[PDB]
Protein backbone atom coordinates (compact mmCIF):
# COMPACT_ATOMS: atom_id res chain seq x y z
CA UNK A 1 0.00 0.00 0.00
CA UNK A 2 0.70 3.77 0.17
CA UNK A 3 3.43 4.91 2.28
CA UNK A 4 1.25 7.25 4.90
CA UNK A 5 2.48 10.45 6.09
CA UNK A 6 1.51 11.85 9.77
CA UNK A 7 2.63 14.97 11.34
CA UNK A 8 5.30 13.09 13.41
CA UNK A 9 6.43 12.10 10.00
CA UNK A 10 9.82 13.02 9.38
CA UNK A 11 9.01 15.48 6.16
CA UNK A 12 10.93 18.13 3.65
CA UNK A 13 9.76 22.15 4.55
CA UNK A 14 6.77 23.43 3.79
CA UNK A 15 6.64 24.91 0.27
CA UNK A 16 5.66 28.78 -0.37
CA UNK A 17 2.52 28.96 -1.74
CA UNK A 18 4.54 30.62 -4.72
CA UNK A 19 7.15 27.16 -4.57
CA UNK A 20 3.64 25.25 -4.28
CA UNK A 21 1.88 26.27 -6.97
CA UNK A 22 5.22 26.00 -9.30
CA UNK A 23 5.13 21.87 -8.53
CA UNK A 24 1.57 21.76 -9.12
CA UNK A 25 1.97 23.94 -12.89
CA UNK A 26 4.87 22.19 -14.07
CA UNK A 27 4.30 19.01 -12.66
CA UNK A 28 0.49 18.65 -14.11
CA UNK A 29 1.23 21.35 -16.89
CA UNK A 30 -1.29 23.68 -15.47
CA UNK A 31 -1.87 27.48 -15.21
CA UNK A 32 -3.22 27.76 -11.49
CA UNK A 33 -2.67 31.64 -10.03
CA UNK A 34 -3.91 30.47 -6.26
CA UNK A 35 -3.81 27.76 -3.87
CA UNK A 36 -7.83 28.34 -3.67
CA UNK A 37 -8.06 27.04 -7.00
CA UNK A 38 -6.89 23.96 -5.42
CA UNK A 39 -10.76 23.22 -4.48
CA UNK A 40 -11.95 21.96 -7.40
CA UNK A 41 -10.09 18.08 -6.50
CA UNK A 42 -9.07 17.44 -10.21
CA UNK A 43 -4.80 18.40 -9.56
CA UNK A 44 -4.96 15.55 -6.47
CA UNK A 45 -6.82 13.09 -9.08
CA UNK A 46 -4.21 13.32 -11.48
CA UNK A 47 -1.18 13.33 -8.54
CA UNK A 48 -2.81 10.29 -7.65
CA UNK A 49 -2.19 8.80 -11.24
CA UNK A 50 1.11 9.66 -11.70
CA UNK A 51 1.91 7.94 -8.09
CA UNK A 52 -0.88 5.19 -8.50
CA UNK A 53 -1.77 4.83 -12.08
CA UNK A 54 -5.03 3.32 -11.83
CA UNK A 55 -5.42 4.34 -8.99
CA UNK A 56 -8.05 6.71 -9.60
CA UNK A 57 -10.80 7.26 -12.39
CA UNK A 58 -9.69 9.88 -14.33
CA UNK A 59 -12.28 9.66 -17.05
CA UNK A 60 -14.76 10.54 -14.47
CA UNK A 61 -13.12 13.72 -13.32
CA UNK A 62 -14.48 17.03 -14.13
CA UNK A 63 -11.11 19.22 -15.09
CA UNK A 64 -13.16 22.16 -16.26
CA UNK A 65 -14.63 22.01 -13.13
CA UNK A 66 -16.35 25.55 -11.79
CA UNK A 67 -19.36 24.52 -9.56
CA UNK A 68 -18.92 22.99 -5.66
CA UNK A 69 -21.16 19.82 -6.38
CA UNK A 70 -18.46 19.31 -9.11
CA UNK A 71 -15.83 19.95 -6.91
CA UNK A 72 -17.56 17.66 -4.44
CA UNK A 73 -17.91 14.71 -7.45
CA UNK A 74 -13.46 15.31 -7.86
CA UNK A 75 -12.84 14.73 -4.49
CA UNK A 76 -14.96 11.69 -3.93
CA UNK A 77 -12.81 10.38 -6.98
CA UNK A 78 -9.93 11.05 -4.91
CA UNK A 79 -11.38 8.86 -1.74
CA UNK A 80 -11.98 6.48 -3.30
CA UNK A 81 -8.46 6.63 -4.61
CA UNK A 82 -7.13 7.05 -0.96
CA UNK A 83 -9.12 4.07 0.44
CA UNK A 84 -8.01 1.71 -2.49
CA UNK A 85 -4.21 2.27 -2.03
CA UNK A 86 -4.57 2.27 1.92
CA UNK A 87 -4.11 6.45 2.59
CA UNK A 88 -5.06 6.78 5.94
CA UNK A 89 -5.89 10.53 5.70
CA UNK A 90 -9.30 11.97 6.10
CA UNK A 91 -10.04 14.46 3.30
CA UNK A 92 -11.98 17.44 4.83
CA UNK A 93 -13.70 17.96 1.42
CA UNK A 94 -16.77 20.06 2.92
CA UNK A 95 -14.09 22.56 4.18
CA UNK A 96 -11.99 22.50 1.09
CA UNK A 97 -14.14 22.70 -2.10
CA UNK A 98 -15.48 26.42 -0.54
CA UNK A 99 -12.06 28.04 -1.75
CA UNK A 100 -10.60 29.41 1.27
CA UNK A 101 -7.03 29.82 1.15
CA UNK A 102 -5.94 28.44 5.15
CA UNK A 103 -7.71 25.24 4.30
CA UNK A 104 -6.55 24.01 0.92
CA UNK A 105 -3.03 25.22 1.64
CA UNK A 106 -2.70 23.04 4.54
CA UNK A 107 -4.11 19.95 2.92
CA UNK A 108 -2.06 21.01 -0.01
CA UNK A 109 1.22 20.84 2.37
CA UNK A 110 0.36 17.31 4.14
CA UNK A 111 -0.49 16.19 0.06
CA UNK A 112 3.11 17.27 -1.06
CA UNK A 113 4.29 15.52 1.50
CA UNK A 114 2.45 12.13 0.59
CA UNK A 115 3.39 12.77 -2.64
CA UNK A 116 6.79 13.04 -2.03
CA UNK A 117 7.33 9.67 0.06
CA UNK A 118 5.32 8.12 -2.68
CA UNK A 119 6.64 9.08 -5.70
CA UNK A 120 8.99 6.83 -7.72
CA UNK A 121 10.10 8.96 -10.34
CA UNK A 122 8.23 7.72 -13.66
CA UNK A 123 7.56 9.84 -16.22
CA UNK A 124 4.22 10.82 -16.72
CA UNK A 125 2.06 12.91 -19.21
CA UNK A 126 0.01 14.93 -17.59
CA UNK A 127 -1.52 16.18 -21.18
CA UNK A 128 -1.39 12.98 -22.72
CA UNK A 129 -3.47 11.70 -19.10
CA UNK A 130 -5.91 13.93 -19.64
CA UNK A 131 -6.97 12.64 -22.87
O1 LIG B 1 4.70 33.53 2.72
MO1 LIG B 1 3.95 31.95 2.26
O2 LIG B 1 5.20 30.51 2.94
O3 LIG B 1 3.61 31.66 0.52
O4 LIG B 1 2.28 31.60 3.33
Amino acid sequence: MAVNVYSTSVTSDNLSRHDMLAWINESLQLNLTKIEQLCSGAAYCQFMDMLFPGSIALKKVKFQAKLEHEYIQNFKILQAGFKRMGVDKIIPVDKLVKGKFQDNFEFVQWFKKFFDANYDGKDYDPVAARQ
